[PDB]
């Protein structure tokens, strides 16, 4: 319900879920950084029963980024939570996974975090 | 390709997974540690593409510390990489984030790094 | 240049550097958040001939958190550059690793992000 | 004491330390990967008076990767414990932050685990 609509990250990414009874997270992801084109799958989890002291509500998803028009052989995980309230805010950090060789596996993995609101950029 | 089975990590958690044509991750997972107990729905995407130059298939997935016995208030995501070959793994890092207070919000957020083989520890 | 002085990150920390002509960095931090009180000792290296080409400037530097009037069995390391400018900033990502034992060991690094400036919240 | 000595990660990196009285890290650091040659300077800092209930001892070190021969504008923070015994070892996280514009930060920063061991490689 609240973690249900599009959100859009300080990057400009586009971010469109839906929050399922379920406890699952579906929909697309568009970055606007990187190599990546369009809209991406994305698929995830929350915690559909949080706690009712003013905690938030944890999350996470991933982004494999290939789709029909690019493949740039990687993943992203966003992990952390939905604050609501009237700014209502999902707080991430993320980790994103090239794929690599063994020679390369060291430098395989970019880290950091995404703040999303509803509010479209201008 | 070599993704779908049971995998075992370090801490002796089970991840079973299988990966779909579509490029989804769907399974299960039952840690040895934490504030768990039984299985809970893991979700996530592969590179059902990889390249043909020897690197690894980059995934990820997400667990929702929530089942019909109990809910720890938190999720983990890890992204990572299968890799394939007589000694196949998934080397993975990952990141939990627990529901927070806007107080406790610098603390919310744990680290790590589980290395997923097809032989247990 | 431009890195000695005081900063302050999004919980009110302060954060008092200098940056030295042999690339160390030799200050104190005064933690708003944690088991922490008063300051502590810092020190880490940067970048003294950066990039001319609008980088920022790579650093990073460590606190244990012991001083005179507590200990809290743990370290933090932040990662960062600093950018100057009119709204100059050094932006980090940290780790704090706790003191654990191997039972523990899996839930004993915290990872975030603080944003200095050098004008508090 | 533990600490202070040569240490060497499962790249090879050769790392040199010694843990002095005031809670001071020094020494030099050799990375087997990446763009790096020969010795940097480290410093970091260390619990000097840890828990005695078993509990490793908490730590953080930084190389800015920069010496007479290179420099690859970047530094990396290792964050760690050591922890004693018939196999002393150092387990630690890091985080390499490169330096970049804005439109990279997103990009700027990986994340890692080093484990390091006393054991000469072969
Ligand atoms: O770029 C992607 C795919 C898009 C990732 C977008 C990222 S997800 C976290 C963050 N939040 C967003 O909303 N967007 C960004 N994958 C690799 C490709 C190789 N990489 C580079 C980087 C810089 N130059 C050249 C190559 C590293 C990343
Ligand atoms: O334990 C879990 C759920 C199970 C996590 C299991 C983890 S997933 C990465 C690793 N790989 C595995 O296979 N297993 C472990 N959640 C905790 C998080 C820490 N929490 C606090 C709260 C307050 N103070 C301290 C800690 C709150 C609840
Ligand atoms: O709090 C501190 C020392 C002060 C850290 C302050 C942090 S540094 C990054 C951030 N930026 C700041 O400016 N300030 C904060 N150390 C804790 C770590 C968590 N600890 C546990 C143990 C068991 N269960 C849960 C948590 C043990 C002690
Ligand atoms: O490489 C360095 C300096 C040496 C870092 C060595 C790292 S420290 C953590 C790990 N533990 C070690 O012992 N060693 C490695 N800095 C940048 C340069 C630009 N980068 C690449 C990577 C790959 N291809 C091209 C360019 C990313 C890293």
């Amino acid at each position: 319900a609240g973690i249900t609509g599009t959100w859009y990250n300080q990057l400009g990414s586009t971010f469109i879920v839906t929050a399922g009874a379920d406890g699952a997270l579906t929909g697309t992801y568009e970055s606007a950084a990187g190599k990546a084109e369009s809209r991406y799958v994305l698929t995830g989890r929350y915690d559909s029963a949080p706690a009712t002291d003013g905690s938030g509500t944890a999350l996470g998803w991933t982004v494999a980024w290939k789709n029909n028009y690019r493949n740039a052989h990687s993943a992203t995980t966003w992990s952390g939570q939905y604050v609501g309230g009237a700014e209502a805010r999902i707080n991430t950090q993320w980790l994103l996974t090239m794929g690599a060789t063994e020679a390369n596996g060291w430098a395989s993995t970019l880290v950091g975090h995404d703040t999303f609101t509803k509010v479209k950029p201008s």
